[PDB]
């Protein structure tokens, strides 16, 4: 349990024992083959934040667990599986390399976070490209949606690994990739709203859109606030924030998507698949001929 | 120029000055806020390998440059743009953090490499999903192709960042993702061969398949041979090997793909788009009605 044992075994992760010499101008270290850096030893945050972070992580785990049990809708169960495995990794080695990368420039990069984005964010966007769940076509801009998002994560990760101005450059690059994703994602939500049958289906689509842009928009904000930004948030506080928006973006958004797909399925089962062309061009599900 | 200046300015990257004390049981270091690790100071390889690596990198750069000039075929120019930007980054900061990640466990992980895979490999697979270049449909297993590949890169990167058995676990996980990609990719090449018109088009498809599986299969092999494996290859030697198969997988494969798409285009322009159903189900381009 990393929540209990990290302070104990972090001595084995890297060098934590050192002696200051010559009025603090010299650091002396056991020649034991371990890497050393004072930056790595700095606090992750307060105990209150640490506690708050640990609570929400259990909640997400149970949420993901119940959702998995509850659950083609392969995209919904895939992200839940990743989220579950993530907690298992968090539970035992949250601040152990390389779940946290302690690099030579002093940075502490949460690779666990960025690796998860790589696994779940493209899948979420694939779901977005097929909100109705009807085989087999996707939008014309799904490939562009996927490429812009993966790139954005690469730039965000690279920005986190960097410092100073090079961090700024790769952040701004991720930002450019980000506006491309959102504009494309928005056009997908718009068409979806007019593709689904009028009624409750159009409500959840509106709800999924709100859940999407709010939650996803919070991530670059937290980046700026976190240790990889201007350090107003601790790494414990950064964890709290990410967990909250992980809840919205993956768990809640996934439930609504599944719920939306169920409604579509029951509709087509009852009324048949009947399309009315709407002016881009959209084939809208209707009830009567 | 990192090829010339790295030995000079690596003093500013991390601590390179230290004194052994007490019969080599104590290392003493300037208290200057820099990270220290003997593992980081180890040689990248021989000058012969370094020279060989630097030559092939220029070649790829010129190759990518000429290909860009030479060049919807958006996927071909996207990887060439990335490859060009990659060289520019290589030229100035090849062994500077975080192009190389110097982590607290002593590892030297080539993030530049893995970040590039994230950017170019999904795009290559998207191209693979649309070898004919005809709008707008892709295969049924493209989403599975993309997800399996991204995951595999995540596990490979995680494996490189790790050591010992956890490195082995994430390698084997990437391996499982890998066989999924190859089996799916193979089925795409098979259908493609029977979809394209009989003649030269079926030759290049066979050639692209050979280029694909040989080049892509070499990457996990080089992982095992490299510093992230059993260290038979130096980091300079690892660079040489990757550059050679970067040539095949991105540049050469991209040319053949573009060439294939040109042949398809000229065929449909001359003979029209005429399909004959072949038994999965494939709509085969033919010349006569
Ligand atoms: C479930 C996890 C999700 C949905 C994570 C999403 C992450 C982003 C939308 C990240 C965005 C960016 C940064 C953190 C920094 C650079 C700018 C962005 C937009 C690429
Ligand atoms: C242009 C660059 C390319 C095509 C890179 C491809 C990289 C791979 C196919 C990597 C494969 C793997 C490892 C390096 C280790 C774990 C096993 C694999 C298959 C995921
Ligand atoms: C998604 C997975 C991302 C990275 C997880 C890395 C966790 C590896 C923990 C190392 C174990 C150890 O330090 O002994
Ligand atoms: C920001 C700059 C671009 C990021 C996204 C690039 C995607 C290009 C592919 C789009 C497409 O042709 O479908
Ligand atoms: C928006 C800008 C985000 C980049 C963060 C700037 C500070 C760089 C740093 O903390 O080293
Ligand atoms: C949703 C909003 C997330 C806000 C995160 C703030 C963390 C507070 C812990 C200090
Ligand atoms: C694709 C790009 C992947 C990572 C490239 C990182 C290069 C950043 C170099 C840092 C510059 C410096 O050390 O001063
Ligand atoms: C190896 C284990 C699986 C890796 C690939 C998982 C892809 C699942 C999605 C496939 C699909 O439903 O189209
Ligand atoms: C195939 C196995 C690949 C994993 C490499 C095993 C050695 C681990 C190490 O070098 O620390
Ligand atoms: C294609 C094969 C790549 C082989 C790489 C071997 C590197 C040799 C440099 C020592
Ligand atoms: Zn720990
Ligand atoms: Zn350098």
């Amino acid at each position: 349990p990393d929540y209990v044992f990290h302070r104990a075994h972090e001595r084995m992760l890297f060098q934590t024992s050192y002696t200051l010499e010559n009025n603090g101008s010299v650091i002396c270290i056991p020649n034991n083959g371990q890497c050393f850096c004072l930056a790595w030893l700095k606090s992750n945050g307060t105990n209150a934040e640490k506690l708050a972070a640990n609570i929400l992580q259990w909640i997400t785990f149970a949420l993901s667990a119940l959702c998995l049990m509850f659950y083609c809708g392969w995209e919904e169960i895939y992200v839940a599986t990743i989220e579950m495995i993530k907690f298992i990794i968090e539970y035992f080695h949250e601040f152990d390399e390389p779940a946290v990368i302690y690099s030579s420039n002093g940075n502490k990069t949460v690779w666990l976070r960025y690796a998860e984005w790589l696994l779940t964010c493209p899948v979420i966007l694939i779901h977005l490209s097929n909100l109705t769940g009807l085989a087999n076509d996707y939008n014309k801009r799904t490939m562009g949606l996927l490429v812009s998002d993966i790139g954005g994560i690469v730039w965000a990760t690279t920005a986190a690994l960097s410092k100073g101005y090079v961090r700024v450059i790769f952040f701004l690059m991720g930002l450019c990739y980000g506006i491309y994703t959102f504009f494309n994602a928005a056009k997908v939500y718009i068409e979806a709203y007019h593709t689904v049958p009028k009624g409750r289906c159009r409500q959840v689509v509106t709800g999924m859109a709100w859940l999407f842009f709010v939650s996803w928009g919070m991530f670059p904000i937290l980046f700026i606030l976190g240790p990889e930004g201007f350090g107003v948030l601790s790494v414990y506080g950064s964890t709290v924030g990410h967990t909250i928006i992980d809840l919205m973006s993956k768990n809640c958004w996934g439930l609504l998507g599944h719920y939306l797909r169920v409604l579509i399925h029951e509709h087509i089962l009852i009324h048949g698949d009947i399309r009315k062309t709407t002016k881009i061009e959209v084939e809208t599900l209707v009830e009567d001929e």
